[PDB]
């Protein structure tokens, strides 16, 4: 076999059998051999095991003569920002993002925070780690503590014109992850009145693991918004590289619509720019980007494809329907902080509620949401669907699974690259009835 913890985009496994201090130190040694010259930035999330995992990573790296910059407890996006800002050779974030409590992992990048994935070094690291029986060497390089967030915070604030901000009332829900530390540091520089829910970092997660997609966790943010008459609410996953929005009615906003919203926000600052988006749900993004004078660029879903395409295109912003938002100026990396600052600035400047900013777009391009199927035979199942729709002659695109455009409706059907799973997305041209009948039709075919 091979080490299960090494996935397509990152390392994720149960502690201690899938991931432990010895593997972490071995990963540091193997990572040293993969990077260009320079030091390595290390950071970690709130999980109880994360500091020790970072400490082993450090020991392996310095045993290989790599200077380590320890930026401490942080969000995943701070490892991206600091790796790029400090012109490091690389960086690793120790995080479980949103996995259960007996789980942990790492997210690895090289220069300029470029991702290290299965096929761009991560499996090379895996195989080196898998075959490494050598004795732990002793450190021949140093560790520097660098917890100053000033540059990071100034960079967050630079996305908005602070004198145009209104004193909005915002619910913030860290889910006992790490987002609250950054909110509290931004707060003295912002006019908003914050309503803090599940604010303190707690690696035991007394209120549940930080996953705003769970309806139980969703409802705590919705309730705080409604009970306090907040303008909107924001929730983050544990390492807060994803954020999730709730309008003034408590309604969770499906992430598809935030791509076109955030693209328009950005395009008013950087006119004529290119905007990268995924193929799962498209029509609304294409229209909003073009309406805002931008150029939409279709790209295979997955954060490493998005970033690579943004780089080759000098795209100012890339957005994925699944709550990933990437920013050229942020080392082409994703942030869970920039999107809500942009949204709060848009609400402040426009005088429109978050609800009204998206409502007409949701009516014009209703979507199913991402619907997952675990089926006995994915390939046979997909063939059943294509067979059933063949007579209608859809316009097909194979950028990322199968996209079929029927005119008034379209779908994308993909195999997940991170899970053995089929993923379905359907949208229509302003037709909620057509949306439901087609979604159900495709579901039955897949389940057949
Ligand atoms: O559908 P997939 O292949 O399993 O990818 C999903 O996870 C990726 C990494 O978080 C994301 O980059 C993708 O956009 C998506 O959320
Ligand atoms: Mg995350």
């Amino acid at each position: 076999m091979t080490l299960p913890a090494f996935k397509a985009y990152d390392i994720r496994g149960r502690v201690p059998d899938e991931l432990n201090e010895d593997l972490a130190r071995r990963i540091g040694v193997a990572l040293a051999a993969q990077l260009d010259q320079g030091p390595v930035v290390l950071g970690h999330d709130v999980r109880l095991a994360s500091p020790a995992l970072q400490e082993a990573l450090s020991a392996g790296l310095r045993a290989s003569g790599r200077d380590v910059i320890d930026i401490g407890l942080c969000g995943t996006e701070e490892v991206y920002f600091q790796t790029d800002y400090l012109k490091a050779a690389g960086g690793v974030m120790v995080t479980a993002s949103h996995n259960p409590m007996d789980y942990n992992g790492m997210k690895l990048v090289r220069e300029q925070a470029r991702p290290i994935s299965s096929d761009t070094g991560l499996f090379a690291i895996r195989d080196t780690v898998a075959a490494d029986t050598a004795a732990p060497g002793e450190p021949t390089a140093s560790e520097q503590s660098r917890t100053d967030k000033t540059a990071y915070l100034e960079h967050l604030l630079s996305y908005v014109d602070r004198s145009t901000l209104k004193p909005l009332k915002l619910v913030v829900n860290a889910g006992n992850g790490g987002a609250g530390l950054i909110v509290d540091l931004l707060a003295p520089h912002l006019p908003f009145e914050f309503v803090r829910v599940f604010h303190e970092p707690d690696g035991n997660f007394p209120n549940g693991i930080p996953n705003p997609l769970l309806p139980e966790n969703r409802d705590a943010t919705a309730k705080a918004v409604k009970d306090n008459g907040a303008d909107f609410g924001i929730a983050w996953d544990g390492d807060f590289d994803r954020c999730f929005f709730f309008d003034h009615t408590g309604r969770f906003i499906e992430g598809y619509y935030l791509v076109g919203l955030l693209a328009q926000a950005i395009l008013a600052k950087q006119p004529g720019g290119k905007v990268v988006h995924d193929p799962r749900l498209t029509w609304n993004t294409v229209e909003q980007v073009e309406e805002a004078g931008g150029i939409p660029v279709l790209c295979k879903s997955g954060h490493a494809f998005i970033k690579e395409k943004m780089r080759s295109e000098n795209a100012v912003y890339g957005g994925e329907m699944s709550a990933h938002h990437y920013f050229r100026e942020f080392a082409y990396a994703d942030s869970g902080m920039i999107p809500w600052l942009l949204i709060a600035e848009l609400v402040s400047q426009s005088g429109r509620s978050l609800a009204d900013l998206v409502e007409a777009r949701m009516q014009k391009f209703p979507c199913s949401g991402e619907i997952n199927f675990k089926v006995a035979d994915a390939k046979a199942s997909v063939a059943r669907v294509m067979e059933h729709y063949a007579s209608l002659s859809p316009e097909l695109d194979y950028t990322d699974g199968i996209s079929a455009d029927f005119g008034q409706w379209r779908f994308n059907l993909r195999s997940s690259n991170t899970e053995p799973l089929l993923r379905l997305n359907v949208e229509t041209r302003g037709d909620a009835a057509l949306l439901e009948t087609r979604t159900q039709e495709i579901s039955n075919l897949l389940r057949g």
